[PDB]
């Protein structure tokens, strides 16, 4: 079969032969739909972030998959089930508790793969297996869009444990802030539309000049463009408000640091940002002060888990489909693979498709 | 009466005399009994935090108080009740959300008034007078440390909010790291000994030379002892061990920042100091990753309502009285009550008497 993968010191993705593989006990075979790519697809094929599986050459991508069920082998998964991967696979050395206990997105570092990001092959490939456990049944009719259940329960984790902080007391936010207009970005401003706590006032900050397709998105959605070379986070505040939750989706520490000083009393940020060391002086003094006085939070979260695949099926349907048809601006085929690596401004959210039906 | 205040622009406290209060309606006349005193009077009477009353030439300080009820006036207190305050009190301006939803303990900068602290007069003074909704009935055998009940009560907010953070995922700490040894530290140490969520190894944080009878306390609660002049926050996973939950009682920024490196994987820090501004370089690099690859979470607090004080009186039970004896270095009649103020590396925690029985 044909799979896309970096090879070791190399500058660009590739295609290459590998053998189908054949599903062990608990394992279904899944023939692959498309799979999208991400921020970590490129981080990972730069050199940053990640690492290659031991005793191999290369490293197949891929962690946003949608297949078909194609051999349910000794599973109960029937033929032409539409499924999505989970990305968290256990370690070389076995399972551990994280694993044993259903919560494999809270394991530390070393303690997990995660498939095409490290340690283990992804999913950019026409065939792919995995256990039962870690395959989530999905509407067939959010086959052709299924790429898109993964990043969007990365949302779905980050906004459950950010809320259980804010869950001793009653909180009614009305603003929301995310910050980053990259697509998990856009996806959570989209989500932040339709969430049950009612939001009133969306802001979405960026580095766009107009005209620019992701600045049309955020003001489409009725939400504020905020501009950082204008407007940094810290003085958002004054020239706006104060915002009750703060998304941050930059992978920039400024932002993590200064978002405490834009939120709300008794508000909460959400960390998703991956970023680089990178030292630089902070009012340490400020920040420390603002978190206890005003009652705030800061939460961090990274992968997602079952509940939360099945969560974003539920989300899915309630997103707008013009937002849906402009997050996505391309689908490439196999054949022409290397347009879905692409990245300029007018690239926000792409997909290779393998197969259909 | 007699009672214990700041005049504006003077450096020490004094005895003034004012008239005895009147309860208005909803309210009980109070005779003080004790009235702790922490680095919040110590702090307002320099200078820094709180503000004086509006038009008025002085603060009477404290807002950790027992007294007993003397008339009950229209309240459904009666007469020998064994009552401890409530801090916090409506501003000038009138009630708000915060109060009529009873949680003024959330409410934000200038929509409170704190007794002894900000906009209000404190507790020490013979007599006092508040509203019954304000007015913790306790246990009439913990009338003789019940001024400890307030400093007992923030940390059982603390720990509320900070495990609410924890509670989307099967969270078992068995590490818990206390910042500081002032008598807010050493009370938590103390409680984390006797926590439900069984920790098996405490650690607490201070800068003392041996002999001091604070090392003494931490090392007779079979804590260990970590001098930060040899071994800072950062370095502590290396020496001893990650630490599932910190608890930051120093008021120094530093920690703030650098607690996110001692944490454990999918730990929390609780900051409860209070600092001014101060800046200085940081890894705001690793500070993001480290809260995001791990599944941290940092939560600030302030203050404490009812409910708090109410298992306050649940958790004094459980702590040792070999531990209350020698937290508490002094009480001092009011005749006596400069006593109280003089701090030093053998004093802890110091009361004034105002009245007994
Ligand atoms: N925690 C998790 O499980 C998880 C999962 C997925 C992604 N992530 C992380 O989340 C972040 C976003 O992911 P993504 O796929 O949306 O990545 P992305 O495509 O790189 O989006 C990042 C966006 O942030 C914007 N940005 C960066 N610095 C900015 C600044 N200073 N001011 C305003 N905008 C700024 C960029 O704008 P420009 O293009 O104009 O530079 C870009 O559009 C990344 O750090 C990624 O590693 C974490
Ligand atoms: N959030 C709230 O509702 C609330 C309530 C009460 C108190 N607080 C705050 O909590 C903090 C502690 O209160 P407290 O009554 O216990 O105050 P405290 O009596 O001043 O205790 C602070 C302790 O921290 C130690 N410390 C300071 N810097 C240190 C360092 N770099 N390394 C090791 N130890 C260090 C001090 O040691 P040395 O004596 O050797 O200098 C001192 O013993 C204060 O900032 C206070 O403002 C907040
Ligand atoms: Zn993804
Ligand atoms: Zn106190």
């Amino acid at each position: 079969m044909k799979a896309i993968a970096v090879k070791r010191g190399e500058d660009r993705p590739v295609v290459i032969e590998k053998p189908r593989p054949e599903p062990e006990s608990g394992e279904a075979l899944v023939r692959t739909l498309r799979v999208g790519v991400d921020g970590t697809d490129h981080e990972v094929i730069a050199g940053g972030h990640g690492g290659f599986p031991e005793g191999e050459d290369h490293l197949v991508l891929g962690h946003e998959a949608v297949g078909v069920v194609v051999d349910p082998n000794d599973t109960e998964l029937e033929e032409g089930d539409i499924v999505v991967p989970t990305v968290r696979r256990p370690p070389a050395s076995g399972t551990n508790e994280y694993f044993e206990r259903d919560q494999p997105d809270m394991a530390p570092d070393g303690m997990y793969f995660e498939r095409g990001i490290v340690g283990a092959h992804g999913y950019m490939s026409e065939f792919f297996t995995s256990p039962e456990k870690y395959l989530v049944r999905i509407p067939r009719s959010q086959a052709e869009l299924g790429f898109l259940i993964e990043p969007i329960s990365i949302t779905e984790k980050a906004l459950e444990h950010a809320y259980a902080s804010r869950s001793a007391f009653d909180w009614d936010p009305s603003s929301a802030f995310v910050l980053g207009n990259g697509s998990l970005g856009l996806l959570t401003l989209a989500m932040l539309k339709v969430d049950d706590k009612g939001y009133e006032n969306l802001y979405c900050l960026g580095r766009r000049d107009r005209p620019d397709p992701t600045i049309d998105i955020i003001e489409e959605l009725d939400a504020t463009y905020v501009d950082s070379r204008q407007t940094p986070v810290e003085d958002v505040p004054d020239v706006y408000e104060q915002m009750d939750f703060i998304y941050e989706a930059t992978g920039f520490p400024k932002h993590a640091i200064q978002s405490v000083q834009a939120l709300a009393p008794n508000g909460v940020g959400a960390l998703l940002g991956v970023p680089s060391d990178w030292a630089f002086e902070v009012d340490a003094g400020a920040f420390h002060r603002e978190m206890v006085l005003h009652n705030k939070a800061l939460v961090g979260s990274v992968n997602s888990h079952v509940e939360h695949f099945e969560a974003a099926t539920v989300t899915f349907t309630k997103l707008p489909k013009w937002f849906l048809e402009d997050l996505v601006t391309g689908v490439h085929p196999l054949s022409e693979f290397e347009a879905a690596f692409d990245d300029d401004d007018t690239t926000i959210k792409t997909a290779i498709e393998f197969s259909t039906v």
